[PDB]
């Protein structure tokens, strides 16, 4: 219905002049979402506990639905988190870990999950390789060194036993082979934790085909809702590794109340106090997106499309060029400032209080680099608009 | 300024039919409140990440100061969790309990925290003891099998470690003598962890003077904030044993990034993604209780009057007993009802659709209890109110 671009600002709810590159981080929902979304906040102010204890049930087990369907996994293999961070913790707090079992990362794994793996090693015994990766490289080349940790920490006697993978590296953002990385470790016998917070919403994704050992995503970063949105996907054939929530609550499961579907669904049913709203705005928001959008399919090629040429037009101003080796298969781009506290600092100053937009940078090689989100109501124009100011800025 | 009862009944955002004797569960607040929270809302959607970054620190950095000058401590030992749950489970987490450290809980303590407890005996060889209370009992007993408790696990030679306090029992519920709990784990040298979530906000507190090893609040029960809202308390004295979050995040201490106050207030800054807004509800209901409610004793003195009269009274219609040995001395009445899974169902569904109120029950000792909450905008009428509707539903 609508045209993409500048275009679909109508349908969405942010300051007229605010351009929004960085998207993902809190996110970023049309009108009927917001709308739809104070609807909720009533019936939570008119009768607080009918909404809470009737009311709200069903759209959570209709929105879980429609996830599911959007992963091509079953209804029953997919509950509902706060956040990513408490999923793959929440995965990997309850896997029971050896002396001989090896955890193995990547240098792009996310820093909150190497420090969450550094706190469980502090009272179990097992212990973790990190399979050196130095972008820009090659899709299989990084699953070369992965099979050669592999093959090694079984020359070495030691068991692999899970692998920590991500859809697209937190900053610098790249798509990662992580497909490839999932079958390696289906031939290994190792467990592919798959940190895909940057997945659904922005590109398909067939969970079915996929199959992975435990699937982790941020809806709040390309499904139109607000944040804190997650989801955590496990087949049925994990789901008995699961016995609890982080933090416990009551739907936990021993080895061996009153005022109260599976087991593993349970788990994540009895927890402690929530909002669940943002979860309770996927229908509003998939319905926009099949309605307004033309369908999941339409939004992902332009985020593609739009992320292509935008990133490669903002590396020519500045003189640089956007990480790559398709890594880019995706709706952001990692641009290189021509930079080799506070300037870093000041630069960010100038986005939010100037340009009213915001971008992230991050410490590489000789070069600080940016990241630049696609969006269905940005334009090309949008990004020439910042790679510009970005020029002079880098320059200043 | 605003005689209490149902004088106040206008500064509040209620459905003027609802009565709410439930008020804690999910909280109650102003207009003052949902005004400034949906003021902080379009900051939000006008400038995202200058907001997050810039606009959001400072207010929280306020609210923490309140809330430690409302429990006569220190700011650098108090900060802010999600919910209470994770608070005391962040505590338990990051305590190294050996194979003869002792855990002691009673038969009052949250089914999450035994929960939760049950599940790090799995995977650490610590153990734990339950001190068996029945109420109605008095202050003074209870501590009597307390102190029996650790001195019996001295004579085994186990090590007394923690113990979990709770300032009110979340069903059935009194006001437990935990002060004199606290008291009697500063001379054995046992760790006294109190789950005060409801504390704050409903009776004075003077942390100054308890001393509590660790203590966890839920300002969203009885403080005028929407939910989730909690507060954790930890003296300078304790805050080495808490190096991590839960989740863990960039906070992470090790017992040996760059696009980022003592260690122990950075653990709880870097964490993952978080809706704040609750939290940043704080002054202005802070600011509505001392210039609308007369000042936080105002307050606590009605909540304590109301409850103890409007609790008498619903117990002599039903022809019953509110729960006593002052365990009353909390805006909460927990009464008999006269019965001795569908029944106990229908009860709760009048409640929410006939008679737009609410209400918890719990299986006892040949009776079936009820909890009634005070709250500034009720009166004893609407308690009187409750009392007859309950008498005819119990007997129907
Ligand atoms: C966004 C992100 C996370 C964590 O998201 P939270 O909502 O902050 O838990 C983790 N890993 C990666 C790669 C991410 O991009
Ligand atoms: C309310 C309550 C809790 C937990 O509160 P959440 O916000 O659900 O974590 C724990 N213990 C007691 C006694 C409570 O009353």
């Amino acid at each position: 219905t609508t045209p993409f671009g500048k275009p679909m600002l109508k349908h969405f709810c942010m300051n007229p002049e605010y351009r929004n590159l960085n998207a993902a981080t809190c996110g970023s929902w049309p009108k009927t979402v917001r709308d739809q979304w104070r609807r909720y906040l009533d019936d939570l102010e008119a009768q607080p506990d009918y909404f809470s204890e009737v009311k709200q049930g069903p759209v959570i087990q209709e929105a879980r639905r429609e996830v599911a369907q959007l992963l091509h996994a079953r209804v029953s293999e997919c509950v509902f988190i706060s956040n990513a961070t408490t999923g793959i913790y929440t995965v990997l707090h309850n896997i029971p870990f050896d002396k001989d079992d090896v955890i193995i990362t990547f240098s792009t794994t996310y820093g909150a999950i190497d420090n969450a793996i550094a706190s469980m090693a502090e009272t179990q015994p097992f212990q973790t390789r990190k399979v050196t990766v130095d972008l820009p490289m090659r899709g299989e080349d990084i699953v070369a060194r992965f099979e050669g940790m592999v093959a090694q920490i079984k020359a070495e006697g030691l068991h692999p036993r899970l692998a920590v993978l991500e859809t697209i590296v937190s900053i610098p953002a790249i798509r990662m082979p992580f497909e490839s990385l999932v079958q390696a470790c289906q031939r290994e016998g190792v467990l592919s934790l798959v940190d895909g917070a940057h997945s659904i919403g922005q590109f398909s994704l067939n969970l079915e085909v996929l199959q992975p050992d435990f699937f982790i995503m941020d809806c709040h970063k390309w499904l139109f809702v607000p944040r804190p949105c997650a989801a955590l996907y496990v087949p049925e054939r994990n789901q008995h590794y699961i016995r609890s929530t982080i933090p416990p609550s009551f739907g936990f499961i021993p080895r061996d109340p009153l005022w109260s579907a599976t087991d593993f669904e349970t788990i994540f049913a009895n927890v402690a106090t929530q909002d669940n709203m943002p979860h309770m705005c996927i229908p509003t928001a998939l319905k926009f997106r099949r309605e307004v959008c033309g369908g999941e399919e339409a939004i992902y090629q332009y985020l593609r499309v739009l992320a292509k040429e935008g990133g490669d037009r903002v590396a020519a101003i500045l003189g640089t060029e956007v990480l790559d080796e398709e890594m880019r298969d995706c709706g952001i781009a990692t641009v290189r400032l021509p930079l080799a506290g506070p300037a870093v600092h000041y630069l960010s100053m100038t986005l939010a209080e100037t340009h009213k937009t915001w971008l992230y940078l991050i410490d590489h090689g000789g070069y600080i680099w940016v990241r630049l989100c696609a969006q269905i109501y940005l334009d090309t124009s949008d990004f020439e608009w910042i790679g510009n100011v970005l020029k002079e800025i880098c320059e200043t």
